């Protein structure tokens, strides 16, 4: 790693200086590293350039904005300060050059939108790897190999992927946060595929406002490497989108495939919803199957489709993707279910909110022949407000709400069963229960055989904070042992 290297392609005759590592943080840039000086939202780098040549570094790259012309080469202490103007959008083509362009040596697949990111990400990681690949994600978890995810600036984000580059990774999903990618932390990456999950946003009911919401994307979009447009037509920003993209694949379930278009497309026909997971029937450019999914509810299905669409655009082949679509996992704690021969089928789920409680309870019946139970409590010591919510949603959305404990901390547990109970209609139908396991082992033990119990608020959190004891104990662990398979 040289400066001169580096700074070729923007500043011809930079002088030739060895490089250690990039950073933005003088607190930590060390002897022979090459300090990075951006003005940001409330900082100036600028400021921290004496301490930076104080404690050593080889180099600096600094914003040109008033206080030079681009490409304009100083020498302060014997150490270079190359300014550039617009360093912010530049930031990141700077650190994939350094990091010797990590997204041009693997396949990376990013994934936008609000919903079913983590999900798409993940599924488009576990099915490339199923194939062959050696997978990575990044996103809102973390970064890292799959099964060992460790939990953000262009420089960062370049810096991450070189490494996972170097741990073998050849296929890398990224979520991409819409914040990072208007602050150009994507800007310079080679994207193999770009998956929307969605474009709709709230907020955006004045038509001036949708306008100008899709203009500032539209060309961001158009400034990025988003390699295939992987599009969900479900969407009506989608829709929109893929009427003006006709290289774009697009992605339904409700069937708002034009095949008038002649373009590439994916769609299920039809989805049966049963008790360990869904058999989704799709028609495709690249032909028809079947495949059987073990996770559960709509969004999943979209999700899983998504990520079949993407694989299918980057040439992987049907057959081998139909082969191995059945080892495809949810998402640790996210609609994860359970079942056993005979027994009721049991879905354990991280959902703590009002919101996510009504999704999960949503999701579940489609799988739900029968009855629909629901295991639930709320946390100790945080805001009580959504209490009563949840109360009134697992009566609403549930057969049979189960109101139990999860994590009482130093309040008393049955002062928040009282509170979950005050937001139902006929808190008398619901059940109490007290000793969460005893509470789960109530539903699952007295559940029919095609019936669902939802056990909600923990997902893979395994733990109960019981005053001031986090006590061992897992959901999963507990619904794996009574319905006798292994969590
Ligand atoms: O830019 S992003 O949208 C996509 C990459 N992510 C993961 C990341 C890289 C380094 C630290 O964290 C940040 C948000
Ligand atoms: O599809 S996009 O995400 C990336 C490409 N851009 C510009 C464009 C349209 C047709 C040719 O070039 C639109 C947004």
């Amino acid at each position: 790693r040289n400066l001169r290297d580096l700074l070729a392609p923007w500043v011809p005759d930079a002088p030739s200086r060895a490089l250690r590592e990039m950073t933005l943080d003088s607190r930590v840039a060390a002897a022979g590293d090459l300090f990075v000086a951006v003005v940001g939202h409330q900082a100036d780098g600028r400021r921290y350039i004496p301490q930076a040549i104080a404690q050593g570094v080889a180099a600096i790259i600094a914003e040109a904005k008033d206080e030079a012309t681009d490409g304009e080469i100083r020498e302060m202490h014997g150490v270079p300060v190359i300014y550039l103007s617009q360093l912010n959008e530049r930031l990141s083509a700077l650190a994939g050059r350094f990091y010797h362009e990590p997204s041009d040596n693997l396949r990376l697949v990013g994934v936008t939108g609000t919903n079913g990111k983590t999900t798409t990400t993940q599924l488009l990681a576990q099915w490339s790897q199923l194939l062959g690949e050696i997978s990575a994600v990044m996103g809102t978890v973390g970064n890292g190999l799959l099964g060992k995810v460790i939990p953000g600036s262009a420089v960062d984000v370049q810096h991450e992927l070189a490494g996972l580059v170097d741990q073998g990774a050849t296929f890398c999903a990224m979520e991409v946060s819409s914040h990072g990618l208007v602050q150009h932390r994507v800007a310079a990456l080679k994207f193999a595929a770009s998956v929307f999950t969605n474009l709709s946003r709230d907020h955006l009911d004045y038509h001036g406002d949708m306008e100008h919401y899709e203009a500032a994307k539209w060309l961001l979009y158009s400034e990025h490497h988003c390699g295939q447009a992987i599009i969900n037509a479900d969407d009506e920003v989608g829709r929109r989108w893929l009427a003006k993209l006709p290289d774009a694949v697009a992605v339904s379930m409700e069937d708002h495939i034009n095949p008038n278009c002649h373009g590439r497309w994916l769609k299920a026909t039809e989805v049966n919803y049963h008790d360990s997971g869904a058999t989704i029937r799709f028609s495709s450019s690249w032909g028809d199957g079947e495949i059987e999914s073990h996770l559960m509810g709509a969004f999943n299905v979209s999700n899983l489709l998504l990520a079949l669409a993407t694989l299918l655009a980057l040439g992987y082949p049907l057959a081998d993707l139909l082969k191995t679509a059945a080892r495809l996992q949810p998402v640790c704690g996210r609609m994860e279910v359970f079942t056993a021969p005979g027994k009721p089928t049991v879905v354990v789920d991280y959902a703590h909110t009002p919101d996510a409680l009504e999704k999960a309870l949503q999701a579940a019946r489609l799988h739900c022949a029968g009855k629909l139970w629901c295991v639930f409590g709320c946390g100790g010591d945080r805001d009580k407000g959504k209490r009563p919510l949840m109360g009134a949603i697992a009566e609403e959305f549930a057969d049979v709400a189960v109101v139990t404990d999860d994590n009482p901390r130093t309040e008393e547990p049955r002062a928040i069963i009282n509170d979950i109970l005050a937001g139902m209609l006929d808190a008398g139908h619901a059940k109490v229960m007290e000793g969460r396991a005893e509470a789960v082992t109530c539903a699952v033990m007295q559940a029919k055989e095609n019936d669902v119990v939802l056990v909600a608020g923990k997902g893979h959190e395994d733990y109960q904070i019981v005053g001031n004891q986090r006590l061992d104990y897992s959901d999963r662990v507990t619904v794996a042992r009574l319905l006798g398979v292994i969590a």
